């Protein structure tokens, strides 16, 4: 059930369908990516700048840094959806690195789908400053995604794509695509 097969469509970069989406892995800069929604991956405050957050919020600008603050003091939030700023995106939505992931993916999901977006790019949740384990973090981001599928909720999302910092964090989520595959 609901996996397709791994190939390459271009050199480092790896792809499968799962149901309906295609998802892809790269290693690179996640702030040169284009895509309806880039996910940031920080702290529970919002204000991190470390790792792939220091990247993100110098890149995307300090209107999207001050609305993260703006709304990290108005209410106890588990992520929270700002704009673009200078990133090639419609929205930034940041995640907490050290909450569960599959959460995470499956809030991110959610949220793509209410806006009829259809392409998402986000980094290896968690493997940063949280300091969660790789192929741990390999196994929930995928398994968010099946969920998705076969819950019957993937209606304007079509591409789901993980650019990631560590080659060495590529290899494993390279390894948990082939294990799952038809
Ligand atoms: C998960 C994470 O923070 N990754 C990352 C991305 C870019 C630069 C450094 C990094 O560690
Ligand atoms: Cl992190
Ligand atoms: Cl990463």
């Amino acid at each position: 059930m609901f996996y397709g097969t791994v190939s390459s469509p271009d050199s480092g970069v790896y792809e499968m369908k799962i149901g309906s989406i295609i998802f892809q892995v790269a290693s690179g800069d996640i702030t040169k990516e284009e895509a309806d929604v880039i996910v940031n991956s920080t702290s529970n405050s919002f204000n991190l700048k470390a790792g792939v957050s220091k990247a993100i919020l110098e890149c995307a600008g300090q209107n999207v840094e001050r609305e993260c603050s703006q709304q990290a003091q108005q209410r106890k939030n588990d992520y929270i959806i700002t704009g673009g700023g200078f990133l090639r995106c419609k929205n930034i939505i940041h995640v907490i690195g050290g909450n569960d992931v599959k959460s995470s993916v499956s809030s991110v999901l959610q949220e793509c789908e209410k806006k009829n977006y259809s392409s998402i790019c986000l980094p290896a949740i968690g493997t940063g400053n949280a300091k969660q384990h790789p192929d741990k973090v390999a196994e929930a981001i995928i398994d968010a995604i099946e969920d998705f599928v076969q819950k019957g909720s993937a209606q304007s999302v079509k591409k789901v794509k993980v650019v990631i910092f560590l080659p060495q964090v590529l290899d494993v989520f390279y390894a948990n695509m082939k294990k799952r595959e038809g």
